[PDB]
């Protein structure tokens, strides 16, 4: 039968499947007798059967105490085949084998990756799979709520954790995507009646501005009316979408954890649930330093692609092609890394499971950190900055100079590094998620063997899907991170960044769920009390968050800016209005250059007794600035005080 | 027999000691002692049984071989096993009236004391190595205090212990920083132009209030900038920033000692009323400043005593009387407020009654410095009008110098000052009662005196036993870490403080107040979030005194960007020129502290580009500072 859950006497649930085959040059008898006689003491091409009777589990079930299942005690009460496989896994790795000649080896960690066994898993039936599959795996089921609570009863707890976690997420990214979409009406409808993003548009009056080439040679001395195409659509990340929306994102991010903690502790109600600077730092400051090659070659892509050329304005279609070319190298240089990673933690000598998975944890969660966001933080912090007297820029220690951003903060460069990569990597992740089963399931059903006899053991099924690895969930994790990441260092600009990832996650909580149930092999239900090794990462990003998110308002949002210029430079101080009126903005904000242009920098115009020196307009905007990082960051960690 | 521990019988020593309408609680008290049973002074004692049969409740694990209570492998314990049994033992009664323990039965008044007694031994040698002037800097037996006053008398000398041992190395950097501060006092043009009548005394300023002030000199700021010179010439910075680190330390040091030491032993209608008292004291410190105003106005009326010496001492010394009077007016009203409203049992009464008095002491205190500090001596403008504080009377204004010298002498006569006061009273107003009790109850006794007798003659010790020594402490390491800019010698002034304390503390709890039940700590309980608050608190407010009330930062941006050919006349990183070209001139139709521009610039008393700089200074420098601080106690923890 092709559904056999059972042994060929039947009314016994197989709970375990390992297989080896050490029959056929010389060493191959070594292995042999060493696995002939492993199995004689676990005793209570073929498929080894394992399975744990009423006496096995019970009398191996004393030495790690879990809640049986009403109410609930400890250890012991009367009234789950997903336990079946952790209990026969730690039956396993407890019971070792015994020598004559000192080399005891428990479990078959050290034997698999020696090479004496092939593979080892659970399986499943073909019921709860398609019950589960219906509602939770195809990508039809978007609105359909799902039983968490099943998939802790068969997926394990890791796994349930891991989709509590996307649950809630987007249960209350939902509310981030509705202010998302408020600040876009508002960016959108008031681009008019705002003098701003109207006056760069206006041939007048942010058409008139002569710019000067930014880089060394092969630029033109530009002018700001090609922004309009840019300008008029950066007003939706300007304005009210700028200051109250980085800051209900900062007082979300600070609420939303300590709301999440009282989830967890529902949850634990619920259910049971009880040398070193040098290479490691040194790779981490190699890539500090080849975030500069990778800018490097960015340039000698784009300058090549200029000369080779929807109003695709050459600082759009540019941008959008610079940051494919820079997430395809940072991808491939994520695949490096991930082989670095492990070739180098194996180097030193580890601890158990958990604090070599700890260790992992904070060696790859760094090493995608600096991968991914270094360069978004060189485009928001350190990108456009460094032009004096001569306009004579850093040069870097060299003969390069450094490139140098528009009138606006540069911030669609950033958004549009945010939107591709974190918009474009959700396609990517998902399309390999679905893909990569598929074909080499193909591959291994079209090469292996061909022409079944239609009646297909569920062992021979198994092990012709993918394995899932003992880093199982951690890439989710890390992928999970990266995005939460995307979503609260970054969110000042692109406001939808909440609902992109929304209906992102609601695919995602449907397309792992669907590569869960019909693409990798069963894994077993690990137990365990949180997401763990992230949580603490997780509060680190928001703390980091909060101080980001100001920086990125006032330093990179130009939102500072025009507040002080319609508060104190329009009045009849420093100004000619009578009121807070942001008209003259554009042209009473950039300064003068002189060639013996306009560049975006606040500097005094070239004849001030301090000439090329910042002026009182730049001081008063950074002591501005310095206040609003100061107030911001006080007030959230007041507010997250009041609530935790 | 005067030293008798024992019955008649002997061998059996005392664990615990306790002594129409009238008939009432006479036939209750009557019938309260016959369940317990296994001027008359009851002699409750607890033999070993009755020990083993309610000591398993509270599971105390005691041998040697500490591996649980009923094992084959202590004076102290015996009082607080009493308590639980007098406290779990309930009075029966037929008419829906049932009462368990003292609680209820001391308040209403049908006994009248209860306590434990000690020896006249443990006690004769812990007097004299440990509680006496002769032997002060001999080393504490913390065993021999554990074991013999309980935990929590333990802990509080234990956690005094390292304002004694570490706080000299706090001590020590204060006292480096303070001889540097006046060797390199000739050399660095600060406080010797100001003491050098030719630059630093022709500045004429201008009154700093309405009317009764005439328009003066610099120079006489001499006596008071010459030792200022100690305070903030250039130990300041590395003071503040090493007191910081410091404290960011010591908080996980003394959490490890914590480890440490479980390892050693067992130790197993609101915004109303509440809110409105605090608001209430936040507006009378106005009323403060207004009294003290009032004093030493009149007082100019009436050692180079300069008048912002002697005025800042005697106006601090009036604040502080005040403020002692205030906290015996709060002291009464916590506690008038917390029993109205129902509470939970002692625990929790005693946490809301920490989160009251607390701040009640904070506001009480560091009120007067934090408007010292902060908000004192700003807000002038176009006509020189002080903002009147919505009415009629002007705000004061501060001298040339970043105000500090004001701050210092707060600090050093009220954590000085209360150093010597606190412990006067704790030293003497245990003899003057006792003398009372002795010469006015009692006169000419037969030369054998019962120790229930000598003991109950003694002062109480009450539930709120260590609650006043936490609070003072707690005050004092406020002064010591938040305001720890200025005075670099306030951790020695502590100290040898600490050190007297450490003993007439001991000496008090060992002769004058009644032995104390060894209640079961962990820890010092309920302050420990208030000590992280504090010092989150400090690293921002000596941010904020090194930058809005050091003058210091002014310092650095003057020699580093105002010292160089753009907006100076010089070629290196010189200090010379700075008071000159600091203070703004002011047009009566004087030369004023602020930053502002000459009376003519297109801004006119509108801000300068100087004040701009040094305000973008101050804030990068708090900035940089909390950021640098909270890395390091993220390294540290
Ligand atoms: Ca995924
Ligand atoms: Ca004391």
């Amino acid at each position: 039968k092709p559904d056999s859950l059972f042994f060929t006497d039947g009314q016994r649930r197989i709970d375990f499947i390992l297989v080896y085959e050490d029959e056929s040059k010389g060493t191959n008898e070594k292995q042999k007798r060493k696995r002939q006689a492993y199995e004689s003491n676990l005793i209570c091409l073929v498929f080894v059967k394992v399975h744990a009777p009423w006496e096995v589990l019970c009398t191996y079930a004393e030495i790690m105490h879990i809640k049986l299942p009403f109410e609930k005690s400890r250890m012991n009460d009367f009234y789950n085949p997903a336990t079946r496989s952790r209990i026969v896994y730690f039956i396993l790795s407890r019971v070792k084998y015994q020598v004559m000649n000192n080399v005891n080896k428990f479990g078959i960690n050290r034997l698999v990756s020696s090479g004496i066994y092939k593979a080892a898993f659970p399986l499943h039936d073909c019921s709860e799979r398609y019950l589960l599959y219906r509602e939770w795996a195809h990508p039809r089921s978007i609105y359909k709520k799902q039983p968490l609570d099943l998939i802790r009863k068969y997926y394990g707890e890791k796994i349930g954790i891991y989709f509590a976690w996307l649950g809630y997420y987007t249960q209350m990214l939902l509310l981030a995507a509705v202010v998302g979409v408020a600040c876009f009406l508002y960016g959108y409808l008031d681009q008019d009646n705002c003098t701003w993003s109207k006056e760069v548009c206006d041939p007048d009056i942010g058409g008139q501005i002569l710019m000067c080439p930014q880089c060394d040679r092969l630029c033109p001395f530009w002018r700001l009316n090609i922004t309009c195409e840019s300008s008029k659509k950066l007003c939706i990340f300007d304005s009210f979408g700028t200051l109250i929306f980085a800051v209900f994102m900062g007082v979300w991010v600070t609420l939303f954890l300590e709301f999440w903690k009282r989830r967890q502790a529902e949850l634990e109600y619920e259910w049971d649930t009880v040398l070193c600077a040098s290479a490691v730092f040194f790779w981490i400051l190699l890539i500090i330093a080849s975030v500069i090659g990778i800018i490097v070659y960015r340039l000698s892509v784009f300058i090549v692609f200029s000369t080779t050329l929807k109003y695709l304005t050459p600082q759009m279609a540019t941008s959008i092609t610079a940051s494919i070319i820079s997430f395809i190298i940072i991808m491939i240089l994520n695949t490096i890394y991930e082989k670095v990673a492990i070739m180098i933690t194996n180097f030193e000598l580890p601890r158990t499971q958990t604090d070599y998975e700890n260790s992992l944890t904070m060696k790859m969660f760094l090493f995608q950190f600096v991968n991914y966001y270094s360069s978004c933080f060189y485009i928001a912090f350190f990108k456009g900055k460094f032009v004096g007297y001569p306009g004579d820029p850093v040069y870097l220690l060299g003969k390069y100079r450094s490139e140098e951003c528009d009138p606006g903060g540069c911030l669609l460069e950033l958004t549009t590094q945010l939107t591709i990569i974190m918009g474009g990597k959700a396609i990517w992740n998902n399309i390999q998620e679905v893909l990569l089963p598929w074909v080499m399931n193909l591959i291994g059903r079209y090469k292996r063997v061909s022409g079944s006899e239609k009646i297909t053991p569920r062992w021979e099924q198994d092990y012709h899907l993918q394995p899932m690895g003992k880093l199982g969930l951690f890439y989710e994790y890390l992928e999970m991170i990266i995005q939460f990441g995307f979503v609260t260092l970054f969110v000042a600009s692109f406001p939808l960044a909440p609902l992109l990832a929304l209906v992102n996650n609601i695919l995602e909580i449907r397309v792992d769920a669907w590569k869960l149930t019909t693409q990798f092999r069963r894994m077993v239900p690990e137990k365990a009390q949180d997401i763990g090794a992230w949580q603490p990462i997780m509060q680190g990003i928001a703390i980091l968050a909060v101080v980001t998110n100001a920086m990125i308002i006032a330093f990179t949002s130009d939102m500072i800016p025009r507040l002080v210029y319609y508060w104190s430079f329009s009045i009849p101080p420093y100004g000619d209005h009578t009121y807070y009126t942001m008209d003259g903005y554009i042209n009473n904000t950039l300064s003068v250059f002189n060639i013996t242009c306009r560049y975006r920098d606040f500097r005094n115009p070239p004849g001030h007794p301090q000439e090329y020196k910042h002026n009182i307009y730049y001081w008063h905007v950074i002591a501005a600035k310095l206040a609003f990082i100061i107030v911001m960051e006080h007030i959230i960690y007041s507010v997250k005080f009041f609530i935790s």
